[PDB]
């Protein structure tokens, strides 16, 4: 920017996120309102996880499933923060659409707080072995790492989706809805 777009993310970043480490690994989380982080399901998380590097007791968790009842791949913590989270969610959508220029906030495993200019992002299927129960995602071509996961897709005014999945060409971000969190 620097730049309404990244001053935006770096204070999403600033504010509203942590790394959540687990047995699995480092993993960015959002807190989105209340004592509420949303982290990806792949992180796997027991009843105590690490927050910034320290111990914290989960109290409830819940794993978000979509209209077809399809896994977003998403799961939402329930912590025991001091504290609370600024309410997010009136930047959350409320349906589903494709989005030109996004960008990816990035905190765990990296050296320092990044924004990533991601391109444009479309909604795309889940690719079923089972039944016609369609979900989406939201895909973007960038060459994603793994460390990526939990990173927060979004653009000003906008948070859009949460890092899960990647092939090496294509990012993946599950798609964040408002009713997810109301
Ligand atoms: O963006 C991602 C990309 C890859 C990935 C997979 C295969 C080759 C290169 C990168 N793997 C990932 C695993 C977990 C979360 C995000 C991931």
């Amino acid at each position: 920017g620097s730049g309404p777009e990244e001053e935006f993310g770096m204070s999403l970043i600033k504010h509203n996120s942590c790394v959540i480490t687990t047995e699995n690994g480092k993993f960015t989380g959002l807190g989105v309102y209340d004592r509420f982080v949303v982290v990806p399901t792949h992180a796997d998380p027991g009843k105590e996880i690490q927050v910034d590097g320290i111990t914290t007791k989960v109290i409830d968790s819940y794993d978000l499933y979509n209209k077809n009842g399809i896994k977003l791949e998403i799961t939402v913590l329930k912590l025991d923060r001091n504290e609370k989270f600024r309410d997010i969610r009136r930047y959350i959508p409320n349906n589903e659409d494709d989005y030109p220029n996004c960008n990816l906030a990035l905190l765990a495993n990296q050296p320092e707080p990044t924004i990533i200019n991601v391109g444009d992002v479309v909604s795309y299927g889940n690719i079923l072995l089972s039944g016609n129960q369609t979900a989406r995602m939201l895909k973007y071509s960038y060459p994603t790492k793994s460390g990526y996961c939990g990173g927060v897709l979004y653009k000003i005014g906008q948070v859009l989706g949460i890092h899960v999945g990647g092939n090496g060409r294509d990012g993946f971000s599950a798609m964040l809805l408002r009713s997810y969190f109301t």
